[PDB]
């Protein structure tokens, strides 16, 4: 039994190996830069979480662990290794508890649809009873504890490509949604040893999912999912207000039908690699699309935080930070609602973006969250609707809240907390 300091325990990744630890009987307590969500929960479950950072944060762990982020001027970090304490990293730590977990392994990774798809993996396993160990790189509220749940069954979890240590895992299954490598900065900026990072883990896994598209990561695998090419595809795909339907073809063969409660192409995708995983390792599909069928999806991953069907109001929530990913999340908001009023409140992170949020209604930009007035600016010029607000506490005050609109409220960032004080203005309001 051991006492453990995770230095950065607000965030998603740490948090479910901390809340591991935590269900396993271990004295967990740690720290963060500023308080989240995690926090807030962590703490509710009893765990002590100091925020800020400072050596006064110690109480003498056997054990502290940090993530790539935590710097070695860390007042903690300093104190830990000058008190001798061994200090390891979240995703090392993670693999030796997997090691240590000794059972089968379900890993989803990949550029894009991670979450989502370790979500729906997840989700999956528990419909049929196989009360798996989860690790979740994001809330589903499906899960004991959000981005974790306990289980004697098989462990899934979402493995990040950032890492290259990622390929120093071996589960039993992978699946690879895509491997864009746009961010090789621990690579060496070498497509190079990323590509070989991939090889490496497909090699040491016994089956290999992969997006017959990906030009970078097909050939590794086992079973591919594709739209046009794979062995899984998509012969017909229909989105509607409640659900989206697609009927798949298995080696070319009509083969299923494929029902999502989640909007978007892209779940069709993360769905296609699920079947393509399950139905690969034999499983009757049968539960296994009544499962995806109830999937409620991630937060933040297109998800409604509010709706007003009086009012035929909605708030909904997404990470979107790219101009693709916003050119498809306004894609899904009009096959999802085809004639309401569509509001981007958009938070850009640390030009195309223009172009990519023409097909809202209203534009709201504030600034970055850690230049967002250039985007204001480049709405002007494109000649539509749009206000630059820069004060993240004004975002949520400024919106006028009419019925028939979906207000998408868009960001990695801060912005999460204006869509809730949003919601809240509203409620308070009726």
């Amino acid at each position: 039994h051991m006492k453990i300091h995770f230095v950065g325990i607000g965030g998603i990744g740490m948090s479910a190996v901390a809340l591991h630890e935590f269900s396993n009987g271990n004295d967990v307590y740690g720290s963060n830069i500023e308080e989240t969500e995690r926090t807030a929960y962590l703490r509710k479950l009893g765990i002590p979480i100091f925020v800020p950072h400072s050596a006064d944060n110690w109480y003498d762990p056997d054990l502290v662990i940090k993530t790539p982020a935590v710097r070695d001027d860390n007042p903690e970090i300093v104190r830990a290794r000058m008190e001798r304490v061994p200090i390891e990293n979240r995703l090392h730590y993670f693999r030796d508890t997997l090691k240590r977990e000794k059972k089968e392994e379900f890993a989803v990774t990949g550029t894009d649809g991670k979450t989502t798809t370790t979500a729906m993996v997840a989700h999956v396993l528990k419909h049929l009873r196989k009360s798996p160990t989860v690790f979740l790189g994001g809330i589903m509220d499906s899960l004991e504890h959000g981005n974790y749940e306990k289980g004697n069954g098989p462990v899934v979890y979402e493995l990040d490509e950032s890492e290259e240590f990622f390929s120093e895992f071996s589960p039993n299954y992978l699946i690879i949604t895509n491997a864009r490598g746009d961010h090789l900065e621990n690579y060496g900026n070498s497509l190079t040893r990323y590509r070989s990072a991939f090889e490496k883990i497909s090699r040491n896994t016994d089956l290999v999912v992969t997006f017959a598209e990906d030009e970078l990561t097909s050939h590794l695998g086992d079973v591919t999912f594709g739209v046009k090419k794979g062995t899984y595809t998509l012969e017909m795909r229909s989105a509607s207000r409640a659900e989206q339907k697609a009927m798949v073809e298995k080696n070319g063969k009509r083969y299923l039908e494929l029902k999502l409660k989640v909007p978007g192409f892209h779940n069709v995708l993360n769905a296609l690699a699920v079947i393509a995983l399950f139905d690969s390792l034999g499983y009757d599909l049968a539960p296994v699309l009544e499962a995806l069928e109830e999937f409620r999806g991630v937060h933040r991953r297109f998800s409604i935080a509010f709706h007003d069907p009086e009012t035929n109001i909605y708030v909904i929530d997404d990470y979107a930070h790219t101009p693709d990913e916003i050119r498809n999340l306004l894609q899904t908001a009009k096959e999802v609602f085809e004639n309401e009023k569509i509001v981007v409140i958009f938070q850009p992170h640390r030009g195309n973006f223009a172009k990519a949020l023409q097909l809202a209604d209203e534009v709201v930009v504030t600034e970055v969250y850690d230049s967002g007035k250039m985007i204001w600016d480049s709405l002007k010029s494109l000649g539509k609707e749009a206000y630059f607000v820069e004060k993240l506490p004004e975002l949520e005050k400024v919106i006028s809240v009419s019925e028939n609109t979906v207000f998408l409220f868009v960001g990695a960032g801060d912005i999460i907390y204006s869509s809730r004080r949003f919601v809240e203005r509203y409620q308070s309001s009726k």
